[PDB]
């Protein structure tokens, strides 16, 4: 009953049998090797054990499979990593994210205002995807009318990450990066001459051990912040809201008592796990949870598998917004623990609260059909989500 899986095949993460493959992994081979020999930490304990040893499980070989390291902080180890983190993390603390609550809240109602009179919308296209793009776009200095453009580039950069990608879809990826690279490098120059307060200008004026960053790194550190912002939270928003709709009792709980929202957000994060994996590179041969790992090979941290680990969670296949503690690993753990985790939790809190309040009779358009997941091996979620609701007036 061993699953036949290629953990770099995007089709695996779009199939609804992925979690049954995870369950076999956790019970039979905690450090799993897929049909091509790729190692993966499948249990909560194995993921945590690897995260706690960056000296042995390094990021400096790149976070993706079949992909060399890039000049971004997530592909670095300390000290180099933490020097980069400290340059841009000031605005991402819990307190500094709270100062954005007012502006994030109005972006939410602006987006709901645009569909609330129609009685129908695509939850992904019209609500889930545009919120975080506007939030991180504002922090990156992206003009509001340039938001769909950056979202389109972002989609093209992550949608076709798969071991079985066609040469043409791969062309879409390198095209999107080239277009993103041209735009950003012109923005590099404008921020050099005329500095601003956006994160790009903070990056341009930064120095590490006395020297400024290269344009190659500046372009990639900006892209890391962009994709982290606009290709992650959107999937918890849509997938988590789907679970509230497929389990109406949870949706009813949240309206009857809005104080349950923070717990609902944590369960949406655990369930959806938008970042399906991150790679680590072994710096030496080791024995890890009974599996022999060789120096130089990559191992995937399977965050969704860890989030449904029965050794940690009671009844992990139940969607339960009252789960507490909910020590999920959607944001990872350790050195590279998500820098935007507080920002994503506030985006989720505010948009969900207004969906529940302003679209109170929300339901899926077709409860009997299943919504398609994105067949990619890095970030993945609902491709679309047609919903219907009783129309109301904008604010
Ligand atoms: C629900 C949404 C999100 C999820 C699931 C998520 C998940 C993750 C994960 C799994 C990692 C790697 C952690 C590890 O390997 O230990 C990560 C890192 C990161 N995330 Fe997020 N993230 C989310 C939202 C955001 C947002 C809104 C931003 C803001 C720009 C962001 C920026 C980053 C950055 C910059 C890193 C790399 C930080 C580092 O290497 O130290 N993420 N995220
Ligand atoms: C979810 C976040 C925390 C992590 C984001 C990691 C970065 C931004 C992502 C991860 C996978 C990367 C892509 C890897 C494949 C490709 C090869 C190139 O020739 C340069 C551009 C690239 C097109 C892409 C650069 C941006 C990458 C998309
Ligand atoms: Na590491």
């Amino acid at each position: 009953i061993k699953p036949d899986v290629d953990l770099t095949d995007g089709n695996f993460y779009a199939s609804r049998q992925a979690r049954e493959a995870y369950r076999w992994m956790r019970a039979n081979q905690p450090v799993f090797r897929d049909r091509n020999g790729l190692a993966a930490a499948s249990t909560y304990q194995a993921v945590i054990d690897a995260e706690r040893q960056p000296e042995l499980f390094s990021n400096a070989g790149g976070i993706r499979p079949d992909q060399d390291a890039l000049p971004m902080m997530i592909d670095m180890d300390d000290p180099a990593h933490l020097l980069r983190r400290k340059l841009v993390n000031a605005g991402f603390t819990r307190k500094r994210v709270k100062d954005k609550e007012r502006s994030i809240a109005q972006l939410c109602d602006t987006l709901i205002d645009a569909v609330c009179e129609r009685g129908e919308c695509d939850f992904v296209r019209d609500l889930a995807a545009p919120l975080p793009m506007a939030v991180i776009g504002d922090m990156l200095g992206v003009l509001p009318e340039q938001r769909e453009m950056f979202l389109r580039w972002s989609d093209d950069l992550v949608t076709f990450l798969s071991s079985h990608v066609s040469q043409e879809d791969f062309q879409v990826t390198i095209d999107a990066f080239a277009a993103y690279n041209d735009f950003t490098r012109a923005t590099i120059a404008a921020r050099r001459a005329e500095p601003t307060d956006d994160l790009v200008s903070v990056l341009v004026s930064s120095e590490v051990d006395g020297e400024r960053l290269s344009d190659d790194e500046l372009v990639m550190e900006t892209l890391l912040i962009l994709i982290g912002g606009d290709e992650t939270t959107r999937h918890t928003l849509s997938g988590g809201s789907e679970q509230l709709l497929r389990n109406r009792d949870q949706w009813d709980l949240l309206q009857s008592d809005r104080e349950l929202l923070p717990g609902a957000i944590e369960e949406m994060l655990r369930w959806t796990a938008p970042v399906k994996n991150m790679c680590r590179m072994l710096t030496a041969d080791t024995e890890f949870h009974g599996t022999a790992l060789s120096e130089g090979e990559k191992i995937m941290l399977l965050f969704e598998s860890a989030n449904f680990d029965e050794a940690v969670f009671t009844d992990p296949e139940k969607f339960d917004i009252q789960r507490n503690p909910n020590s999920h690993l959607a944001f990872g753990f350790g050195t590279h623990f998500c820098m935007g985790n507080q920002l994503a939790r506030l985006e989720l809190s505010l948009m969900t609260a207004r969906v529940v309040q302003r679209l109170p009779d929300l339901r899926l358009a077709d409860q009997d059909s299943r919504l398609p997941l994105r067949p990619a091996n890095f970030v993945s979620g609902l491709e679309s989500m047609p919903v219907v609701f009783t129309p109301s007036r904008p604010l």
